[PDB]
């Protein structure tokens, strides 16, 4: 749980929607990704392997 | 909504989650991310400034 | 079913397949996994 | 100047490109990287997918 740093790209509008949540409240662009992937984590890990015949 | 490039923090349990996320449907780690933020978007909206008294 | 493998690239090359990855919000795993469906034949058929 | 890159591929991928590489006495990356040069071309010229202007 030691910070890691990881460059990803966004389409321009959805992260400007990232920063304008993250002055909000007064917080990093790093912090409210992470809230939005506690707040994912699950629908995504339960769907399947869309690829893979047994998912 | 051109792509644009953002250096992020995560803890290295997080980011492993994540990583696998991306590699269990052969997508890339944005992708996950933005999916992500699509599913999350809508609750961290909603909530008030938490530092604003009329937030 | 999916094993990793390692492998060596020159900076170049690993940055165009990382560039090609991104275009299509893939894998590096999935761009590479294309490339072999693709070229197969040729490097079947090049001697021995 | 070389990287080393994790990568993942089906099994029955993986022993195809193993098999080449023995056939040439070639070392596994190498196969790979003649592969990504034979394709580059097929694949960089396939549009964005995902993106409407492509």
């Amino acid at each position: 749980t030691d910070k890691r740093k990881q460059s990803l790209y966004f389409p321009e509008e959805m992260l400007k929607e990232i920063q304008e949540e993250a002055t909000r409240q007064d917080r990093s662009l790093s912090w409210v990704v992470q809230q939005a992937w506690k707040i994912a984590r699950e629908r995504i890990k339960s769907f399947p392997a869309v690829n893979d015949v047994t998912g």
